[PDB]
């Protein structure tokens, strides 16, 4: 349970977030963060850098949105990256078949009026919806008769709409590019010079903090459905015979529910496993992957997701190796960050695609295109060579890949620097051994939606209080409120402010972001406004404070709303130990008086 | 002077940033940065978030690159956002006309079978280059015959190129939209937001830092002229009534190089003045003006510009107000921060794009459209409520604006929410007073270009050793270096590691970034690639660290390469302290032996 409405009520009233473009009417899928959001941003993007650019000494790279449309070709965007959409015929409105056929069908088995036999034909049709092509979904859409869910007329067959946005570098036409839809392929791009600045060594990592985009159809669903968002992104390049992390056992121990995929296949539950017993049981494949599920884990909790709403749902063969961090929302279960496991293709298609080696490169202790130059050269005269060096350079999964159709089809065609070339019985295969090994990394991929893990944590923390007037608060940790302390004075009288201002500087020179509310009003509406936004502690300094010697102010807990009585020049180490988790409150209740004025 | 080739193979080689997509050929215009280019522009903003947003107490907000059609047509950037550009005829090469006609010139102008009157009349064409309008432009093409600098073939009209990125938002075609050329009007549609944050009252400021894009025709200059880029801007908003900045006197006895327009204008030279003097003179118009001067110097000297390479232009009348701080590299004195003086006649434009008023509010102590209803009834029948709430919103300076069209050509035109009316008579004006006010505030907007900024700091930081190899270091002060300390240890024996993970500990809590070295080599060429990078100082450990007591490492300085000698526990205290400007290095000379070894 989440007041949703109520929630989202705060969360535009204090605006952390708003539609953005709002007086224009609003565009969908677009938001813009305030103040108080841009700080719970600011502070889920530090808690991540130290979490882990610090911890593993992560390569961190900025590279741009705007992608030639080359780079997104070799990459598979520009033919794969795509949602099939069906349009209204009467007024044209645009719709994602996929969850439209999937809203009819979940309407159709919640029918008195329906056998048993066609609720379990449209479970079966569900438990496929991904596998289905444009032909079979077209059919699907005949023989299920989907109309339009708000004017009931008929629907175009489906069509692929890719979900890059397009437009133009350079003044021409000849530069047609996109905005990147993730921003693993600026580090794949750059692995040599990383490999280089790692010293050539394995395993290293990159990382990237930067915004993405996709055209997405139409976003509904506030932050979660949006069509430009901030990701965090890991490429973590291991060597395949060494799939083993050092420091998996810092994480071994942790206890979290896994969904995996033979659990969804048999309509089984998620269960909750020690993390080395995963491994153990090949239920988590590896250590690598392992220890990057344990620590998207502890993570996330840090900012303030709940455990008992985390799970990691493994991929189905349909969806090559991938655990998904998901966490239960009032939309229900959302994917927050993914993590994949798998042979690093995209360098090999790069390396393809650009003549330029991506590849590690492992000394060892000392243990193929077969072309015809004359065909070829027939066939393509000065543009031999081209193709020459293109075929030199091919790796064993691409001689294999085109072996197949070079024997079915008796084909298969490339495409280089230019354009292209059909190949067709002009090569061969060459065999034995020798020999410095060539090492194609396996990349471990944890990509982080920072948007969606926001709204999450909005949705984990957010709660009422007691009284007629619902006073709302959210309970983020410290180490994410936008920020940790309040100080609320009494007055502006010039015997108070030394006292605030020695508060501020001790309270920075700790490191506690803090600030000082010349709101208006009673103590515990002030306190309920920084409440309503999640600030962690606050300092209240009366006349008391200022008047009486020893000068003492007041400490109170934002989700207790308890208080103690406290030196005033104590206070900054208090807050600050409480805030890094070095003492609890009940710790300070425990060594100061206890404090209900 | 500055060997730029050098410099830049320097910042090649250790990937502070490189051309994006290289391995596709690159892109122009395009950057990615590296580990260490990532580290420097993170120290860069972190630095600006703690001067400005910091100390100025600024709403920061996030709001969207994506940016649809109709709120940059209301922005004038659809209309008014171009370069004059022209294609050569043969093979279609586009060009910037301006800097092309620039070239011919100069390049005319410096020829010895050239007359003085002509070299006047060139002086003459060139001090006028931009109020040019096209057919003026392209008169200037025909008279001094200027073909392509390449092929030398004849050059097409110049024709305006707009320099926005263009795309589709949703999957129709009927959201075109653009990516942002700037951060200032998501902050001028987040007005009414903000200034309900602020609790109603001015003065304040908003900032945003993010991405801009700019289809540049062809760029060259690296850094300088770039096509997506990081920007850091400040919108502050001031009530015209209240042109005085209560802080100003913090700054106010600074020493800047200003160039005034009078001093452009009269062939004078740029001068070194107090900022309270140039204020008092007239030469900055007011204090709110100086002072974000002030500070823009401040954060631009404490980011490594030298000051003797850094001076403020002001804007000419064909360029309202608005001072640059300019910086002299080897492309020559480049603009690195904006800072305009205007009314913010953006939010007028908004308000009556959008019919929401944008506008503060201020009480004080009790102190027009005229149009035919019958008229626009019978041109637009239904319409005519929405001509008229239009006509309702429109402020005294557009009344003005129209109402010498409305006299003039007789007509005078608008377009709301659908489309357009063509207002004719149909109009008149009304007078007197009564009567809070309605407050239009003037706004000055600091724009500081991030990568520019960068790029300065390179050339005014980079400096060469005396050796026979010539090893280069960036000056780089502590608070932007990629990281303040190297710790250098010589072994890797675990009696080393306790030292080395305590001085990292240590450094950590005091808020030292740091990294431990494991190159390989000689000190002095560890030392050396350290200071390659700009890291300002270094710990070694040796084996007498781990052997002798009390415990002892090296602490060197990169600029001066001079050594010292303490106790390993207190070397994060000397670090610290020195990063901070807390104490000289010639303060620790004077406390600590020396050592050369």
């Amino acid at each position: 349970i989440v007041d949703r409405a109520k929630m989202g009520d705060t969360l535009k009233r204090r605006f952390f977030y708003d539609q953005a473009f709002a007086i224009y009417g609003g565009v969908s899928g677009l938001y813009d963060f305030g103040p108080v959001g841009c700080a719970l941003k600011n502070n889920i993007i530090q808690t991540w850098r130290q979490h882990f650019i610090q911890e593993e000494q992560i390569l961190e790279i900025d590279c741009t949105m705007l992608t030639p449309e080359p780079v997104l070709k070799t990459s598979g965007h520009v033919d794969k990256f795509a949602d099939f959409m069906v349009k209204d015929v009467k007024n044209g409105e645009c719709f994602r078949a996929d969850h439209l056929l999937k809203a009819h069908l979940q309407k159709l088995m919640s029918d008195k009026k329906c056998s048993v036999e066609k609720k379990s034909e449209m479970e079966s049709v569900l438990a496929q919806l991904d596998n289905y092509g444009q032909q079979e979904l077209a059919d699907l859409f005949v023989n299920y008769n989907v109309k339009s869910p708000i004017t009931g007329n008929d629907l175009s067959p489906p069509v692929s709409f890719n979900l890059m946005f397009k437009t133009f570098i350079g003044p021409g036409g000849n530069m047609p590019g996109y905005l990147r839809p993730e921003t693993a392929q600026g580090i794949f791009l750059n692995f040599k010079r990383l490999l280089e600045f790692n010293q050539g060594k394995l395993p290293f990592a990159a990382a990237q903090i930067g915004n993405s985009f996709r055209n997405e159809i139409s976003p509904r669903s506030g932050l979660i459905r949006v069509r430009e968002f901030t990701m965090a992104e890991i490429e973590h390049f291991v060597d395949p015979s060494e799939k083993d992390h050092p420091k998996f056992q810092n994480v071994a121990d942790l206890h979290l529910y896994l969904y995996s995929a033979k659990a969804q296949v048999s309509g089984q539950s998620a269960r909750k496993m020690r993390l080395g017993d995963a491994v153990e049981q090949g239920v988590i494949n590896n250590t690598v992957l392992g220890y990057f599920i344990g620590r998207i884990y502890l993570y996330l909790t840090k900012v303030g997701i709940s455990p008992d709403k985390l799970r990691f749902r493994q991929h189905m063969e349909n969806e090559c190796d991938c655990w998904d961090a998901e966490s239960k929302t009032s939309y229900g279960w959302i994917e927050i960050v993914g993590c994949a496991d798998r042979s690093c293709y995209d360098l090999s298609c790069h390396a393809r695609a650009t003549k330029v080696p991506l590849v590690a490169e492992k000394p060892l202790k000392e243990p193929q295109f077969e072309p015809s130059k004359g065909a070829i050269g027939k066939a393509y005269k000065k543009d031999a060579k081209l193709v020459m060096e293109y075929l030199a350079i091919c790796d064993e999964c691409y001689i294999t890949e085109m072996e197949m159709l070079l024997n079915e089809k008796g084909e298969f065609t490339i495409e280089t620097e230019g354009k292209t070339f059909q190949l067709t019985k002009d090569m061969i295969n060459v065999k034995r051994f020798q020999k410095v090994e060539e090492v194609v990394p396996n990349v471990i991929e944890p990509s982080f939606g920072l948007g969606r893990i926001m709204y999450t944590v909005f949705e984990h923390t957010f709660h009422v209080r007691e009284g007629d007037e619902q006073r709302t608060f959210f309970s983020f940790p410290a180490v994410v409120a936008p920020f940790k302390c309040s100080v609320l004075p009494l007055s502006q009288n010039q015997e108070f402010m030394p006292f605030v201002k020695e508060l501020s500087e001790a309270l920075t020179r700790h490191g506690v972001s803090h600030k000082v509310d010349d709101s208006s009003g009673s103590i515990g509406r002030r306190y309920a406004r920084t409440d309503e936004i999640g600030v962690a502690f606050g300092v209240t300094i009366d006349f008391d404070t200022v008047n009486k010697t020893p000068h003492t102010a007041t400490l109170r807990d934002r989700d207790s709303m308890r208080q103690i009585r406290a030196e005033i020049s104590e206070l900054p180490s208090i807050v600050q130990d409480l805030a890094n988790g070095n003492i609890t409150w009940a710790d300070v209740e425990a060594r100061y008086p206890l404090f209900e004025g």
